[PDB]
């Protein structure tokens, strides 16, 4: 199938891209080399995953080196919570832009719907732990990033962890400029999202899927956890199809018309999960993967659960 996807701002958008959270910064760099090699066109980043620096160093080699323009590449980053404030979100955009060694992204997303103290702490709690939010709403921020495209920092903006009702908000703000053009959300069989999807994709916001092998390196993993990458019946499928158990986890939601980042910091791994373009799953192995869901997440952002904004109190 066709290795971009159309967005909402008449740009393209590779559906397979590299992830960065928690990838060390000593081999991130190598890890993003290696990608681009192999045929990767996005990197998905983040400020809050403190190694856009590393990330950069790799993108700039490859541009200097013409291994790939920068049109071709397809960079993604994220406005962490602390700087949801109107007069923080263009210095937290142009420090990623920095890091990155970019003078545009992409795409720049909301990290979470929740804003929090800004300061430097990225999770700023109290005397009791609790995270200590911002009076920031979504919509001022969302504001704050159509600036960022009518100054030409970003070619495209949207959203992540929002649950259908903040997505709605968002559709639904007064004097809306620019619409979100993608919702990246946790997805794979434990986690299947069918009526976030939906929704979103009939609004025309395109859906990337994060964790999409379950995440394995997650820092608060507990081995009684569930585990795709180790599950027998998905294992069955993969060896149906001659393929690894991960290259059906990131099959998978490609052909629900997602976007799909698989992270790994592993070179052979990075090119064993690119070579997916080559086989298809059928419509019943697709029926049978989404019957594992059993809405379990990875990252569920616990020290936030009162936060007004925390996103996983509703249904979806
Ligand atoms: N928007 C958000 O809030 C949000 C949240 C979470 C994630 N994300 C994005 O989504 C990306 C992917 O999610 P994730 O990092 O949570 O986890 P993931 O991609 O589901 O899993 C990454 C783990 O799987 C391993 N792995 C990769 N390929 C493998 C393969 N072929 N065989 C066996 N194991 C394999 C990696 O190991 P090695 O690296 O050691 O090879 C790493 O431990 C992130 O890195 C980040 O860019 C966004």
């Amino acid at each position: 199938m066709a290795s971009r996807i159309l967005l909402n701002n008449g740009a393209k958008m590779p559906i397979l891209g590299l992830g960065t959270w928690k990838s060390p910064p000593g081999q991130v760099t190598e890890a993003v080399k290696v990608a681009i090699d192999v045929g990767y066109r996005h990197i998905d980043c983040a400020h809050v995953y403190q190694n856009e620096n590393e990330v950069g160093v790799a993108i700039q080699e490859k541009l200097r080196e013409q291994v790939v323009k920068r049109e071709e590449l397809f960079i993604v980053s994220k406005l962490w919570c602390t700087y949801h404030e109107k007069g923080l979100v263009k210095g937290a955009c142009q420090k990623t832009l920095s890091d990155l060694k970019l003078d545009y992204l992409d795409l720049y997303l909301i990290h979470w719907p929740t804003g929090f103290k800004p300061g430097k702490e990225f999770f700023p709690l109290d005397e009791s732990g609790n995270v200590v939010p911002s009076d920031t709403n979504i919509l001022d921020t969302w504001a704050a990033m159509e600036e960022l495209v009518d100054e030409g920092l970003v070619k495209a903006i949207g959203i992540s962890n929002f649950n259908h009702l903040q997505v709605e908000m968002i559709l639904n703000k007064p004097g809306l400029k620019y619409k979100p053009a993608v919702n990246q959300i946790e997805c794979h069989p434990y986690l299947t999202q069918e009526k976030l999807i939906q929704y979103c994709q009939s609004k025309g916001i395109v859906v990337t899927a994060y964790s999409p092998l379950g995440s394995p390196d997650r820092p608060w993993a507990k081995p009684e956890d569930p585990s795709l990458l180790e599950d027998p019946r998905i294992k069955a499928i993969a060896a149906k199809h001659n393929k690894t158990t991960a290259q059906v986890l990131i099959r998978f939601p490609m052909q629900r018309n997602l976007v799909v980042i698989p992270k790994s910091v592993t070179p052979e791994r990075i090119a064993e999960n690119f070579k997916v373009f080559d086989f298809e799953l059928s419509s019943q192995d697709m029926t049978t993967l989404l019957s594992y869901n059993r809405n379990w997440r990875v990252c569920a952002l616990l020290s936030c659960t009162s936060h007004k904004d925390y996103p996983f109190h509703e249904e979806f």
